[PDB]
């Protein structure tokens, strides 16, 4: 799984600044495929749930192009090579009202590198608000 959690949500449900931690991404040993393999363009990003359905907002930043990577394990290899973990920082949400159970910052896949991301979703196995085991 991919473990991330928000440690502070400053503001209101519809206008918030999140402080977050993406703490750990466990090895990918079950053969899960990259859900955006074969798209013309796909990014893995740090992004947040923007709607009640969990679709992506404006990403904090993009980590890598991944549309040529067939498996989720290959995506993990590229993310862990290019970013030291834990990934920590802030991002912002302005849009639909989200309660704490609807807030989440994590690793999204998406075709766009900036702007609201209706086709962006958390990568498979993303856990929001749950700490990893020691
Ligand atoms: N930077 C955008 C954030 C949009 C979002 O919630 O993804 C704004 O403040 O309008
Ligand atoms: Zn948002």
């Amino acid at each position: 799984s991919i473990f991330s959690y928000i440690t502070e949500s400053t503001g209101t449900p519809s206008n918030a600044t999140y402080t977050y931690v993406i703490e750990r991404w466990d090895p990918e040993t079950s053969g899960i495929l990259n859900p955006c393999y074969g798209w013309p363009v796909c990014y893995v990003t740090v992004n947040h749930k923007h709607t009640v359905n969990g679709t992506g907002g404006n990403p904090a930043f993009q980590i890598a192009r991944i549309e040529k990577l067939r498996t989720l394990a290959e995506v993990r290899d590229v993310v862990l090579k290019n970013r030291s973990f834990p990934i920590e920082g802030q991002t912002t949400h302005r849009g639909p009202s989200l309660n704490s159970n609807q807030e989440c910052v994590g690793l999204f896949y998406q075709p766009n590198s900036s702007g609201i991301s209706p086709r962006g979703k958390l990568l498979p196995g993303s856990l929001c608000g749950i700490a990893p085991p020691p």
